């Protein structure tokens, strides 16, 4: 028996774990880049642990989600589903990299890390908006919802512009290097870039679900 | 979200409650004071109506909310009827300078108070509702309790109502027939306060069944 | 899901139906028997109330369901009023030992029976409802039929009610004025059984319009 | 979607409005004409009932729609009660050849007209509703206005009702007690036209709170 | 202050812009095929402009979407989301082609353009059904909805059959040519075919959303 | 005029057809592995037939889906949509294999068939839960729903663990063989593995939809 909590709290705790999980991809890739595969394997164990922890929070929620409630149970589940995908993506990406001992070519290392970080920043915005949501639930009234969405869109546009530029730069550099590499490796590098971008796509879906919830009120 | 409804119910209860000292004044022949108490009843009704107006013009503006706007409006409508009923009853009594016959006085007041008690139960359940909103399965216990408490009040008011009508029946031959009919109407109107309170509980119950 | 409501409606119909032999007893001066029949009426009401309580404390616990929990509760509330009305009417009649004047006796019973018939139609539609639930387009035919059947009953009860009031009016000068008013009230109360039955049909109709 | 409801409300208003010339006929001792006017009242009620039947058998068949089918049905039910009330009142008056005492005649007609005016407000809001449907935030102004207009009508009808009952009370000793009670009942029934109109507004308000 | 408009009108105007955006892929690819990369770049600027314009209409709708209304706000948003993806797909595809100066092999040029056009035709059907929807909203009654859906399915089956045949033909010809090409280019040609097909998949989702809306009434 | 049937029955009959369709992939691949392409073509004709049959059941449902009903029409449609994708996936996969006469390398044959079978088992669980759903609709009460979901999650976790292990093993073996193969073939083998896994992903979505339905009650 604790004090009253938002119906959104368990979702926020899940998002926080997910973000921690995705965040670990930076040091994971940084390890792969210095050639320390033993450390990369240990960081992947941290990713796997965070994903397992998220999965437990997710199970808890699915078997618990309720009487009088200010949001739809189904919207919370749909939100949980998208958040969960982010942690699985991070686990999957890191697994494929360990699996192929995939080395990001020297010339692409700096921009790749910048791109990866900006994609993780998108997850960060998703975390931010899910936390900022208590403010609307605790207070809120016809209108404050519109400002919230407008802000969310402004912040996502900024992140998308940067991630789009970095993704182009990265693909342009890879394209210049193709002739120096094995074609299967080349394809897996493009796939890695795409998978990383998927972290940001998934984060956008989180925000879309929030937006749909706000549009039912 | 329930807070403004609770404030309105409180005002409505205060309005209806004044019927006891109102009637007590008439019974001691204090018509000047009964007129003053009716002024307090009218004021409470007017204040209630203001709270009602504000809720009606605000609720629509509500965003995320744990109960239906429409359920709150329906609840408000039922609550409001109670204050209006108290105002109407008191006005008819002043208008006819209606005298309760001596032998009915004590049981009439006991019956009126028990009908008010029914309004009190409605006030109590609307305030206990925060507990359910602030905190599945608990809704059934809450409804079981409200039903238990209402059954107790209903049994008592039914007995009192029977007793009172039996006594009036015995006296009819000593009274003017129009006066008699107005005495029966007064008993019926007072009973209506309890019927309206029951409706408030029903609306709460429907709200809880939607979750 | 409709089954418990059907069981309750059946009990309610049985309760209201007892008003015919109740009144027939009073009309033959059998006040001891009318008291016994009123005991059966009270018992049916009590049993109905129990079924009501169980539904209210269960419905909330319902999972997947083809009708709204709230519609079932609203239906239950209307059905319950019918038994309560029968209990109330019979109690007032015992209380005043109310005698229907000789010349009104036959038409009064015919009118009461026709009002009961309205309760019977409600019972019939609530039972025919399984057919619609067990099996789009068929809902319109069902409502067209209920309206047709009710129009027939309403026409007959309107005529009887007019006839009965016309006869009482002709007799007023030979009776005590309070007794007269109670005779008009009794006619009105009996008519209310049909009004309540109509409300049961309306709630069914709303349920069907949600689909 | 609101159009058929508007047509029905218009018919209902026409039906209730005929109570003024109906009563005026009785007051000038024109019982043959009052019977003819009651025939017009019955006809309007019958036409209203037909429109009602068609809506009930059609609404269900509706596809995409900006309001709830159930809200429209509930609105229709309340509107219909007004025509039925006018028909019932007029029938009781013919049946008893009820004479309003001379001194109450003018204020009675003023009171009846003001109660009709309440029906008129309902008719007006149901027609202004297209404006809201054809075109967020505007719903609050619409409800604020309806409340303002109703408060004005209610104040006037309350005053008239008080005046009329005060005058009847002063005359009771000169009249037959049953006749007196029927005069009070008539005043109450007429007031009910305004109560029903208020319910029509409430249903509109609930519809607007769902959006 | 104009005359009454359908709640669907702003969605129709967005769909129209989206279709215009996707449509530009034909002349875009036609330019790449004659080897005029300067013109292809200029046509991509037209695609990018149409996507930016759509994005503004989309923002407008998201910050506006309402009182009494014949459809669910959330269904409109979900519809908008799918329509938006079509314009982004067109912008993304054209960007990758400019990025790699991707040349469709001679033998595949004619069938590729036919396939691309038929995929754009699917978008066209989506536009058609969104416009035809006013008819159901303006009139409509239990039943007219079923004929609408049946028609929609018939028309989509026809387009799907053709696009499936063209996609097979195109892949079969590419497969015969693989030995003459660089393997990375080969993979990007298959990807291009897939991305183009995605225009039709997205269009189908638009129709699915409409179908779900009709099923709530 | 038959006896009363669950609103879920037509969906169950569709799922059954879908499962039959996906199931045919085992003998289809087994034929491709013994080198009997004539038989593989005949088995694909059986797959195509099952998909066409499913498509007809689907059309029937879409043009029929109702008065009083214990579930949302829209949830049934959304469920149908996911089930349909499984049959299309099976038809698409088999078509690409016939198209390229794609041979699974000897060393990967046994594990590939095991993996394919376990993915089909996921479809099997989806079929199981859709059939078990009548039990909840026929009886059921606040609470039995939670046990149903908990069971579903337990069973899916088991299948996912196995499919994840088999997928890793299979990719690890392919990675060891890459140097012996044409790079385009290599990419298509990875794609095949991914597409097969997609059968299980689609099956999971079926279960997610069921879970959302149960969460509205
Ligand atoms: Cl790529
Ligand atoms: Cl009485
Ligand atoms: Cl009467
Ligand atoms: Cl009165
Ligand atoms: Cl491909
Ligand atoms: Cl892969």
């Amino acid at each position: 028996g604790v004090f009253a909590k938002s119906p959104i709290k368990p979702l926020q705790e899940h998002m926080d774990k997910v973000y921690d999980c995705a965040s670990l991809l930076v040091p994971f890739f940084e390890a792969t880049i210095t050639g320390n595969w033993d450390d990369a394997v240990q960081i992947r164990k941290q990713i796997s642990l965070a994903e397992k922890q998220g999965d437990s929070l997710k199970r808890e929620i699915r078997l618990t989600l309720g009487l009088f409630m200010p949001v739809e149970r189904t919207d919370l589940l749909e939100l949980l589903t998208q958040q969960d995908k982010i942690a699985n993506k991070a686990k999957d990406i890191s697994g494929r990299v360990i699996g192929r001992q995939l080395l990001i070519p020297q010339a692409l290392q700096v921009p790749f890390i910048a791109y990866l970080q900006r994609c993780i920043d998108a997850v960060g915005l998703a975390q931010q908006v899910i936390n900022e949501l208590d403010d609307l639930l605790e207070a809120g009234f016809r209108g404050r919802e519109v400002d919230f969405v407008a802000k969310m869109i402004n912040e996502l546009d900024i992140i998308e512009e940067d991630t789009d530029d970095l993704q182009i730069q990265l693909r342009r550099q890879l394209f210049a290097l193709e002739s120096e590499l094995n074609p299967v490796d080349v394809m897996f590098l493009y796939k890695t870039i795409e998978w990383v971008g998927g972290l940001a796509d998934l984060a956008e879906r989180v925000g879309s679900r929030l937006e749909l919830m706000l549009a039912r009120v």
